[PDB]
DNA sequence: AAAGACTCTT
DNA sequence: AAAGACTCTT
């Protein structure tokens, strides 16, 4: 399928791939810094053509958002518009991991908020995440010198209600926060939603600050019993 | 001096795709996280050439989300620490985000690698840029498309580049004058001195509700002064 | 505008 | 944890 061949593909190409910086037309390669903020980047940039063969293959057509504007890449077939799949790429390093999974007062609350597609029109949301270890200008006969600002480098393919927690990931930006969890637990997809519907209705009605939260629910525990008596 | 240096440097100093150890080139996406994070990038270089000349040693953060990109200094005068920022905005009148409002400006320690008192200077390097799914090998540089057009950039103290609106909402940035690229250059800003720049955003409120009962811009704050703050 | 969209620390 | 640190558009 699309997904399988989606995640052996990123599987195969981060196992027999390294980036080392950035290179300018006149070959002259610059290197990376530590920054998470430089990694996301360089896993994204990493990433867009390999989304963009496997689902040629498969015939379906890629659009990129403009400006933030969710998802990063929409694919869908010509054919099948009102069945689109929405795929972000979402990076953290290192053990307990966690993402943050994207806003929760935009698009799963207002159908043609900050969205590419109004959000009736997806059928999925996956989340490709990326997890590294934290560890002068070069020719291109150096590439191979050049120090990297990272180390063991994993990626998985996940359903986002599937990976999706019951806490808030970033407290002014509002995001989702996905499970505190190992890689393998993202690979297996044990989380703590039921069903997409559940995830949908917890991060609909969730507010933003703990005052607020206090009166209604914190997690889901919480959220269920709040259900069982009628909301 | 360093900073005639640097200027020169930077100007002196085309980014077309990150490169992997196999040779494979990916090329940029048009995407705003790109960009910053490319003239971030290709200035930490110009920066450590320059400093090292000059007897400086340069230091990055080692926790995120610490001011500044780059701390230059000589061992022998600590309490003359320069910082430089880089900031990038693009152009199809520019301004830019410069900074918190709430972090080390207002608490010596918050969010910085050194305390706000040990640094004499704050440089902001500023580029402006005028706004392919394939792989490429090193032999098709010439090829690659660029997501940009042209990219001018410029260095200048912060507080004479600094406006008197705020650069966001909830993240509480400073916003820098909106005007044209040379008025960057020149240094054509609203702040009669540093001091005066300290002291309108420490005292900047959040929200226009906050705000609209004490100064809103920079007239409001010069009244806000003589009513006796 | 002014306010709120788009990973990490303490 | 929850709250608040780190360029663009509605």
């Amino acid at each position: 399928s699309l997904r399988s061949d989606l995640i052996n593909a990123l599987y195969d190409e981060n196992q027999k791939y390294d980036v080392c910086g950035i290179i300018s037309a006149e070959g002259k390669i610059y290197p990376l810094g530590s920054d998470t903020k430089v990694l996301s980047t360089i896993f994204e940039l990493f990433s867009r053509p390999i989304i963009n063969k496997i689902a040629e293959k498969h015939g379906y057509i890629v659009e990129e958002p403009q400006q933030n504007h969710y998802p990063d890449f929409t694919l869908y077939k010509p054919s099948e518009p009102n069945k689109k799949i929405a795929i972000d790429i979402k990076t953290t390093y290192t053990e307990k991991i966690k993402f943050t999974l994207g806003g929760y007062t935009s698009f799963i609350r207002n159908n043609t908020k900050n969205i590419v597609y109004p959000f009736d029109q997806y059928i999925a949301h996956w989340i490709i995440g990326y997890v590294y270890t934290r560890v002068k200008t070069y020719n291109i006969n150096e590439l191979n010198e050049i120090p990297k600002p990272y180390k063991g480098v994993k990626v998985f393919l996940q359903d986002k209600w599937v990976i999706a927690g019951d806490l808030a990931g970033s407290g002014n930006t509002t995001n989702i926060g996905s499970i505190h969890a190992h890689y393998k637990d993202f690979v297996e997809g044990k989380g703590i939603f039921d069903s997409e519907d559940e995830f949908l209705d917890y991060w609909r009605n969730y507010e933003r600050t703990s005052q607020l939260r206090n009166d209604k629910y914190n997690n889901i525990s919480e959220y269920r019993n709040w259900i069982y008596r009628g909301r």
